[PDB]
Formats: structure tokens, sequence, C-alpha cells
């Protein structure tokens, strides 16, 4: 009876109602019954991704024999799903996995009717050129009835084809698509008064739909009926737990709790809608950066159009950020990752100096199958496959040869963008800045914080005569970026020296610096320069602040309550006297 | 009832109070209790690494049982720890502990409350695999019966899931975190009592601390739950073990007495000169290795913020180091390892060099850290490592997550970490003078950016590059291996003066000391000039002992009367 | 047994290891050819000093041979009966017995199932303190063969003496070889 330890009797649980009901399947069950229903080598197999239910065809199969809805010689058949795991581990000895496995063929072989088999991973059998893998499901597969449904990762069922051959005839492919969301949301109906009767709540017929939706943007690892599944179980858990700790399964705050418990990201203000409108893009990045702010508007206009549902889909939002060194260009680009894509790890840098004619594109999507490096996408492709919602952030963009331009344009128009080794990633779903320093020149000319058509039209000038003309055509738009007022350069400070109170996770420490005008003054003016950003004031913080703050924890000349000492150079005050 | 002998019933030891109160750690209990109230993916698994708490979390578990802090469906349920030694060591022969075994989950899973079990050990599945592979856990799982808290550490739990599926559809991967040292003190006051009574050693509340703060300090890849009770119950022996030799309280220095002798290493030896060093680093080190005032300006402020807590606490001191071959690369980072460990061994050297991700995974991820989790890392030409190394790298910079073994955090970022490159020297062979000059060092930073993302330079505490080891520093370089000679002669027969001492400084320095190559040719023409004669003239029996050294031109080692 | 030089420390810490609860029960973890086996044979000759502890004084320290078991399987299960037999005895009565187990890792067996009761249920209470020592390879040899023992034997990792400590060993042993060769 190794079946009875090795295997579970699926069958018999459809007939005891242990098994899940099965929703959107209906074709891959008649397939795999389809192929069970021939006389030879009828062997399916269910090949896709883990996670899109292959086990609710099999289940749903199950359920089919239950109700006799089973071609004739299946009818009477058993079900078994052969957990091969169980069978090869602790294995050790010679032939120990190799006893159990014919154990199992035998118990099938050996009258007790028509009994097929589940497989959980059948790439796993490839073994070492067979041999080590035996007779595990060969040969008597082809007809010695020992009919077998297979499974695999599409990827590995090419493996095992190609370094088998005799697999491939054997084995019939059935090929398993992920539902969409919205039909991962039918499935979740399908299943929602399971989870009712289960947990002892009421699930809102909008939370399976905003499960799904979140399931798709946020858990991205996951299938779409893998992940809102566990979003509605989990959530359902959720309220069955705090509610019976001393029914209402809201689609928004019991979903967006759990979502947020499973993402890492906290159960933000951001509804769909406030983001399409971008209201908070505006009022935060207008509070987390300075200067010109109404360049952040030219950039939500873009970014409007593309969440409206009018832009063509294949088009990605893009702008040119050109405007003034110092200016916080990726300051600014990764505070709108940050905001549009709820993000700032969104970010990714290209460095276009980086690009002669020669390697250019190779360097950013990557070499090709045989020369140097298989690290396919370099840059690009190699981040946009993990990250739909990145930010392409293209430095001295003016510097890249040519052909990089077109592939960046290329990848802007009907926006798929395919590595070096073939690989499609597609980035319709991306915000890309590509940026410049080309007519800063012109913006160095002081004229007031707000640049003037009078150099805006040679900042802008420079861009038309340098790119050839499709490279802005194909932009969303260009945004022009302003020069700081001396108030920026404060505010920047006073965030930075925030940031240094947050730097010290210890908050035992911090400071209260005094000298906020003086101390301030040294470090702004130090920092006041279109070609200098808080570079300086990055560097006098680290330094004439932390590095000074040092040598005064070492030497207990500075504790707690922390101040600064100005002579105008800088460095910190004692506060415990030499202790 | 099998059971009666091989199931403890937590809950009700819970009852009885024989069970603590843990820290707060009941926020991860709750995710446990969500997990047990799922449909799907039920059993949740506790994981971590040692010392993080397991029991506790199930102590707290069985309290909330006990207070009944579980949702309807869980509502009323037993927790029961299994008695995997009793049930496995009474195995006599095959087939003995494999039926007390089912006939226990059997009983389990009928008529006495719905009991969720926990299992400890849950690897073992791997273990007491073939047919158990599948009895301890699914035929009981595919009847809704049998859930579980199952925990082991990162280790075990990666291996499980990769080696069967199974456990990515039937249990929860519940992580579990390392508790503040605010916990472990309270974990230590909660303990303190049965400290003195274990040993008959009063704690001092301020011992109950610093054990945890000395704990995190030099255990890095340990949790406080685990070391920082092991630095009690240690010193506790301790005092307890002096007193049975000849108040009975473990001071705060006791323990850290106990950590300098228990590991060898004075980790709370924080002498007034521990500080004073730091602050005179950049003197001191120009000594050791010579001038690079700027490379151990650059060392000495991330170390010292690195000590003093300033430093971003995600950034373990790290540098990249640019430089040309004598530029002292190796030798600072050894002079640091020696001046911050006092001892230049404290180093862990990575052949990065020779990596390629098929074996760079076991060639770098291994037990170093276990033994030097204080030690000066070093990385050789990091530039050209397989980008498997790199990415562990970027796990190491931050906070020091070295990923080890199968699945091991280090978390060393009380280390340091020390990588090396030639990539910058495309500009530094500038030679521009003697410091690096302007224009050299932003080309400098242009070469580091070809292979280095910013994924690597904004998180390294700085690219360090070495100045062009400038004559003046080979005056005092000519006196360190002048003396280094006079140390390596391990056979005490070799002793000797060099007369001209000067003279033959300005030769070491002059028609020794390449511009290009650093301090190389000083080594080489001490034994080129001169060890290389005193060689023949040892084997010719010329020379004896209390040798001396003259200068002409060309050397001219001095001839003793005839060897004696 | 030749009279251990230097060796304060490790011996000061192995018995304090005894004097804990907690893993209340080292090893000597270390490369081979360091002295491990001399720290112990220390343990032996400050236990007879009178320079221990009260908690191990006037204890017996006992050597372990594998004949426990391998006396003869004739008769299947008397590995048990002897190890039992040995595991009683020890912590039967006689103040103190504290029980030396040369290369722990003989103790894992044929990957357990031999192992038996091996220090199962003695680890298990407390009882029967052993101070064993092995390859630090072997070490890790037994955390993945037993795991439990990991848990409860305290891992105590022995450094190999300096140049300068070497002599002095050599010369606090220097007699014994001068007396043996003449
Ligand atoms: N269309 C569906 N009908 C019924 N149940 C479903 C459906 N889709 C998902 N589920 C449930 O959600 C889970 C999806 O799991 P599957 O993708 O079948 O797991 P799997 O097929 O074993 O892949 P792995 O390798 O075990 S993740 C199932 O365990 C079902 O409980
Ligand atoms: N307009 C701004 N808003 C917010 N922060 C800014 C702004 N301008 C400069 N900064 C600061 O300057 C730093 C960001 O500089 P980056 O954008 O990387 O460099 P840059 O300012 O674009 O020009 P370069 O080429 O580095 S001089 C951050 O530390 C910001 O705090
Ligand atoms: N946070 C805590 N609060 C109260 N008691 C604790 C706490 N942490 C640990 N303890 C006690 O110390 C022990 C916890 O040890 P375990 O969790 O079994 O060891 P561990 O943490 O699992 O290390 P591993 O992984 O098994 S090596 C228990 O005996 C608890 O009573
Ligand atoms: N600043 C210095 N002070 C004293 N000795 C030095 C100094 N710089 C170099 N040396 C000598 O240079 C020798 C070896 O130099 P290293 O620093 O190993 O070469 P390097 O610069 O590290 O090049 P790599 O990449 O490590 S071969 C040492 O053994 C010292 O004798
Ligand atoms: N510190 C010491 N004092 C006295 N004798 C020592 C010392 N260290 C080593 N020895 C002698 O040198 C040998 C080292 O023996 P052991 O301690 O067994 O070696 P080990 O470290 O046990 O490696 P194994 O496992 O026994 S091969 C012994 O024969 C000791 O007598």
């Amino acid at each position: 009876e190794y079946l009875s330890k090795y295997a579970i009797d699926m069958t018999e649980q459809a007939r005891q109602g242990k098994l899940d009901p099965v929703i959107g399947r209906e074709e891959e069950i008649r397939s795999t019954i389809r192929v069970l229903a021939r006389r030879i080598k009828s062997n399916p197999c269910l090949i896709g991704e883990p996670g899109i239910g292959k086990t609710a065809i099999i289940e749903g199969v199950a359920q089919r024999i239950i109700d006799d809805d089973v071609p004739t010689i299946l009818q009477g058949a058993k079900l078994f799903s052969l957990d091969l795991a169980a069978l090869t581990a602790g294995a050790k000895y010679k032939g120990d996995f190799e006893e159990r496995f014919k154990g199992v063929l035998k118990e099938i072989e050996e009258s007790k009717t028509l009994i097929v088999l589940f497989i959980d991973e059948i790439h796993m059998l490839m073994g070492n050129g067979k041999d080590d893998a035996a007779n595990i499901l060969k040969p008597a597969l082809s007809r010695g009835q020992l009919k077998v449904i297979g499974a695999t990762t599409n990827n590995e069922y090419r493996s095992i084809v190609e370094k088998d051959g005799a697999f491939e005839r054997r084995f019939q492919k059935i090929e398993v698509a992920e539902p969409s969301v919205r039909q991962t949301v039918a499935i979740l109906r399908g299943l929602q008064p399971k989870y009712e009767i289960h947990h002892g709540v009421r699930i809102l017929d909008s939370a399976l739909v905003t499960a799904a939706q979140l399931a798709k943007r946020y858990l991205p690892y996951r299938r779409l009926p893998d992940s809102a599944l566990d979003l509605v179980d989990i959530s359902c858990a959720g309220v069955a737990v705090a509610r019976d700790s001393k029914q209402n399964v809201v689609d928004s705050d019991t979903i967006s709790e759990t979502a947020a418990r499973l993402t890492g990201i906290p159960v933000k203000k951001l509804s769909e809608s406030e983001n399409e409108k971008l209201i908070h893009m505006e009022r935060d990045l207008s509070s987390e950066v300075v200067g010109q702010m109404d360049a952040i508007k030219a950039v939500s206009n873009a970014v409007r159009l593309s969440r409206s549902g009018l832009a063509n889909p294949r088009q990605p939002a893009s702008f040119l950020f050109l405007g003034l060194s110092g200016s916080g260009k990726t300051e600014l680009a990764k505070k709108v990752a940050g905001f549009l894509f709820n993000d700032e790890d969104m970010m990714i840098r290209v460095d276009c100096s980086e690009l002669s004619e020669k390697y250019a594109v190779s360097k950013l999507l990557g070499t090709t199958a045989g020369y140097v490096g298989y690290d396919e996408g370099g840059f690009l492709t190699n981040q946009l496959q993990y990250k739909p919602y990145s930010v392409l952030l293209f430095d001295e963009v003016e510097k890249a040869h040519p052909d990089v331009l077109t592939v960046m344009l290329q990848m802007l128009d009907d926006g798929r963008i395919t590595s070096g080794q073939g690989k499609t990633i597609d980035c319709s779903n991306c915000i890309v800045i590509m940026t410049s320093n080309l007519g800063a020149e012109f913006i160095n000319s002081q004229q007031g914080s707000k640049i003037q058509e009078s150099t805006k039209n040679l900042v802008m000038g420079a861009v038309r005569q340098h790119f050839r003309p499709e490279f802005l055509n194909r932009i969303s738009s260009i945004v022009i970026f302003n020069k700081l007022s001396r108030k920026a350069i404060h505010k920047i400070v006073d965030i930075r020296l925030k940031e240094i109170e947050e730097r010290f996770e210890q908050n035992d420490k911090h400071y209260k610096l005094n000298l906020t005008q003086e101390a301030k003054d040294f470090l702004a003016k130090y920092g006041y320069s279109d070609d200098m950003g808080a570079r300086p004031l990055n560097r006098l913080i680290q330094n004439e602040i932390l590095n000074k703050l040092a040598l005064r924890i070492l030497k207990n000349e500075i504790k707690d309550k922390e101040t600064v000492n100005v002579v105008l150079e800088e460095c910190l005050e004692v506060l415990p006297n030499h202790e």
C-alpha cells in the first residue's frame, strides 16, 4: 500500500468534499481527460508557472470522476497525487528510492482499477541522464496503463525534453495560462463561501476585487490566483482574529492592511484616484523638493494622461529633465519615483557617458549569447525585468552614441524593449526620465531663480540643435529645471539636518545644534551654488559635524543634546567637560 | 494515550505559570495565530537564527491560548509540543518510533480539543524521511488535521522547501526578529533571580545590561537571547567559581572581563586610550604605514564614525582601496587590524580575483566570520569578481548582512570591510607630484564607476585613494624595513647594526625607491645589495654575529673577524 | 599524564562550563595537535592538586572506550545494555563523576541508529557531565549528524599556542624527554 504513504487520494478527497471548487479551467479539465481517455501514452502534462491553479485542474478532474462526467474507461479511475519529495527525502542507500517508487508503480499495475497519478513536478525525474532516475515512469508509461498526469514549470519542461527525448515521446503537453485579474476575481468569487464558512466572516464582493488588483500590482512574484487568495484568506483571518480577540472583511481596510503587511507598504492615503489625479504628487513633491515646483506640474500633466487610460497603453510617460546642474536632478527623479510608484527604490540609474559606438547598446541591454558575459541587461533590462514600475533615469544622455538613443526612443514608442538575449521585457508601465545639463550654461547666467525666456530658448535651443528632433517629439514633455533661491538652500539644509536626527537611529543621541542662523549660514553659504547642489552641504555635515562629533564622542566631549561650534570654520562644542 | 508520554501541554504549562512572559514578542505571535486561522498555508513556521527565542515564542503562544486570545476557528485549541526525543530515543528497532509517532498523531487528531502541535526540529522531515517525510505532516494535513507550528533556522527551512515544495503550500514562513537590547535586558531581568538561584550570585542590573551590549558587540552572527544569556550565566558561574575557590555579585565589569577571557578579545576594555588612539589614528597610522595621510584619514574617519555610532547605522566601516603596487594598500589593511583589534591577523582574506558564482558561493560564503567577527575583511581584486560576489557584497555592506552557509546571516556591522581594486590606477598612475591631484582624482572616480555601480559606491564608507608614496615617506619606510630585517632573523645569531644608517637610507631612497613602485624597491634593494652579500659572507664564515653594514659607491657590508 | 603547561584559561573555562547551567557540558574543539587532550589531562591534575572549585573537588574523571559498545554486539541490543550500564554507573552516587570522550564524533554512530541512547537522556537532564573533545572539522560533522549535541554541549574553541608558549610547554616537558632518552 505504498500509495497510502506517498500519495494523496485526490479522488476520495473529492468525494468527501475536501477539494476547492474549480473555476475557469473547464477546457484544461477537458483536455486532461481527453488525453487520459487515449489508449496509448495517455499521459498529459500541466505545463506552466507554480501558483496558477494547476492543482485546481487536477482537483477539477477528480470531481469529474466523482460525478461520473468522465469517459467510460476513466469512470472507475482513482487519482493519486504522488509526492516525489517524500519518496526521495532521506533515501541515502543505493536502491532505497528505487524500491519505493517501483513500489507505487506495482500497486498501480496490480489490478486495482485504473489508477492515474498526478506528479508533483515531472521534470524532477530527469535524473543524471536517467540512470539515477532509473525506470521511474519510464517504458511502462508508454503502454502498460500507468497513466500519468504530469506537471511542470515550462522552463523545466523544456529541459526535460531536450535532455531526454523519450520523455517527449511519452507525454502530451497541456499548457496552462495564469488567470487575468478579472478571472482571478471570478475564482475568488467561486471560493468566497468557502472562506466565509471557514473564517466565520462576511466577505465583500468588492474585497475580492481589490485583492486581485493589489495582487497584481504589489505582489508580482506570485501568480494572481495565488496572491489574491492569500490576500483574501489573510484578511479574513485578520478579521476573525481581531474580532474574536475582544465580520466585515472590508474591501478597502482589511485588504489594504493585509497588503501593507505583505508588501512593506503603509496603508497610505494613496487611493488610486489620488494617484490618478496626482494631487499629492504636487503637494508632497512641493514639500520634498525645492525651486520652481511648476516643473512638477509639467511632469504631472504627462503622467495624468497615462493614468486616465487615454494614452496609448504602449507608450510609457516620459520627459526630458533639462536644466541646471545642482538642481536636485536625481533628487527629484527619486522623489517622483517615490510618490508616483510609491517607492524611491523604483529608480534605476543609467550612465550614458559610457556609450561608445562599438559597445554602447550592449552595455545597456547586455551582450548576446556567446560574447563576454551573459549578465544580460547590463543596466536596463536587468532591472526592468523585476521592477515594471521603475523609473529609468539616464545621466548625460547628450553624450550617448545615437544608436543608444535610437534604442531608447524605440523603447518609448510601442515601448517594448528586448535584452541582448532576446528577452522581451516591456516598459509600458515605466516612467522614463532622460536628463541633461546641456543648457545649464545659460541658466548659469543667474537671471533670477526662474528661468526667463531669454535663457529658456538657449537651454532648449541647444537641446533642439543637439538631438535629432524625433528625440524630443517622442518624449511626452521637456521640463525645464530652475535655479534655487537662498531660501531653497535653507530648506534643504533643514531637511538634511532632520535626516541626521533620523540617521541617529540610536535616538538617545541627537542635535539641538544651536547656531541655527550662523552654522546654518556657514553651511548654506558653502553650498549655495548652481555647480554644487547639496554636494558640499553633505560633505560639511559628514565632516565638520559628524567626523568632528566622532572625535568628541570618543573623547567624551559630547554625549547628547549636541551643539555646533562655528568660527567664521566648523566643529562641535564641548558639552561634558572632557569626561 | 501515547500523547500522555509524548505530548507536552504547553497551554496547561502556561495556565499553571510554568512558562515565562516574553518581551512584547506578542506582535509576532499574533501573526502565528493569523496563520493558524487560515484555510490555505495554515501551518506557520518560526524561522530565524540561533538565539531566535523560538521556545519563548511558543511559551508566549501558550499564554495566549490560556487567555484564549484566538479566533473562533482556533478558539479553545490547545498547544502540545512533541517529545521528539523520547519518541525516537526509545527506538529499540526499526518501526518503534514510527508507530509511536503515528500513534501520537492519531490520538492528537481526535477528541482532545482542537490541537495544534509544536514541532521543533521541523527539518526532521528531511531526516526521518522516507515514509515519515509524509507521515509526519502530509496525510494529517490532507484531512485538515494536525495544524502545527513548526520551527527551525533559516538554513534548514531553506533546505526543506528547496527539497520539498509541499512546504510552500502547507507552511507560512514566519521570520523572527532579533530583540532590542532593551528587550534583551528585560529577558535578563526576568531571568535575573533564576541566575541568582542557579549560581548563588546576585546579578547587578547594569551587568544584565552590559551582557546585552557585549554580546551584540562581539557576536554579530548570534542572536541576543542566546549570547546575552550566556554572558550572564558564564559570569555568574565565574563568580560562583571564584567564590567556591575563595558580595557574591556579578558586576558589569565582571561580565566584561568574562567576555575578554571568553573570546580573547577585550570587547569592553574601552580604556580612554582606546578612544584616544582613534582620535590619533591618523597620527599613529602614519608611523605604521608611512604617510599616506589622506588614506589613513579616510580610514580613521570611517572607523571613528563607526566606533562612535555616527556612521549610518547600516554602514559597517568599509573601504574600496585604489592605488599602485607598493602603496601600502595591503599594509594599511593589516595595520588597521593591528591598531584596532590589537592584532594584524584580525583580517579575513577573500580571493575575489578568482571568483565565479558556481564556486564563489562556497569559496567566499564561509565561517571565517564566526571566528573573527571584528576582522578586517580583505577582498582582493573585487573589480574582477563575479557579479554574485559583488551582489553578496551589497548585502554585506548593508549592515554586515553577509549570507553564509545555507542561508545564515552574519550581520557584522562591527567588522571592517576592505576591498581592493586597481581600476583607479588608470589615473592614479598620473603621478602628479605626490598627493593625488585635481583632475586626476575626478578621473579616478570616473574609472571607479566603470565597474562599481552606485550600489557599491554609495554604501562603502569611503573609496580610498593612496598617494604616490613620496620620498618623504621613503625615508621613514626605510627605518621600518631596516627594523623588520632584524625582526626577521629568527636565528638569533644574525644580529646586525647599520653604519651610516642614513646613507643606507639615502641609497635605499635614491637607488632603490622607484617613483612608480612605491616601497617595493626598498625591499628589493636591501636584498639586492645587503642580504645577498651577507649570505655569501655567512657561508664563507666571515660573519658570525653583531655584524655591521657600511656604504660605498654600492652598499658595503663589513667584515667581522673570522666567524666564531 | 604529562603536566599540562600554559593552558590556564582553557582549564578555567572548561571547569567554568561545568559550573554553568546552560549548555553546562563542554567540548574542546580545534585543530588536531594543539593539546586538547592535554587540557583535559590538565583538568585531572588540577582536581588532584585541589586547585579546583568545590563543585568538582574530589571528582573522578574517566575516559570512555569504544568498547563500551564495541565489546561486541553478539546479542542485538547489547550495545545499549553496556552503554546504559555505564551511564548509570557514572551518575550513580559516587561523588561527581566526569566523563571524558576523546573524539566525540564516534558517538554519532553510523548516522544515529547505533548511536542509540548515547548521552541522549543524559544530556536531556543535565546529568553525567561530559568533557569531550574533537577536531573542528568533526565538530561540524557532529552538528550535521546529531544536531542535539550542538544544542547540549558547549563549544570551546582551543587555539594553537604561540611559539613562546610552545617553548614553555617544551620546557615543562623537557625532563620527561631527558629522562626517557638519557
Ligand atoms: N482556478 C482555481 N480554482 C480553484 N482553486 C484555485 C484556483 N486557483 C487557485 N486556487 C487555489 O489557490 C491555489 C493555487 O495553487 P496551485 O497553483 O495549484 O498550486 P500548485 O498548482 O501546486 O503550484 P505549486 O507548485 O504547489 S505553488 C490552490 O492551492 C487552490 O487552493
Ligand atoms: N531642487 C532641489 N530639491 C531638493 N534637493 C536638492 C535640490 N537641489 C539640490 N538638492 C540636494 O542636492 C543633492 C542631490 O544632487 P543630485 O541631483 O544627485 O546632483 P545634481 O544636483 O543633479 O547636480 P550634480 O550633477 O550632482 S552638481 C541632494 O543631497 C539634495 O538634497
Ligand atoms: N525573549 C524572551 N523572553 C523570555 N524568555 C526567553 C526569551 N528568549 C529566550 N528565553 C528563554 O531562553 C530559552 C529560549 O531558547 P530557545 O528558543 O529554545 O533557543 P533558540 O532561541 O531556539 O536557539 P536555537 O535556534 O534552538 S540554537 C527559553 O528557555 C526561554 O525561557
Ligand atoms: N606606506 C607604507 N609604509 C610602509 N611600508 C610600505 C608602505 N607601502 C608599501 N610598503 C611596503 O610594500 C610592501 C607590499 O606592498 P602592498 O601594499 O602589498 O602592495 P599593494 O600596494 O598592496 O599592491 P597589492 O595590490 O596588494 S600586490 C609591503 O610589504 C611593505 O614593505
Ligand atoms: N600545553 C601542553 N602541556 C603539556 N603537554 C602538551 C601540551 N600541548 C600538547 N602536549 C602534548 O602534545 C600532545 C598533544 O596531544 P593532544 O592534546 O591529544 O593532541 P590533541 O590536541 O588532542 O589532538 P588529538 O585529537 O589528541 S591527535 C600530547 O601528547 C600532549 O602530551
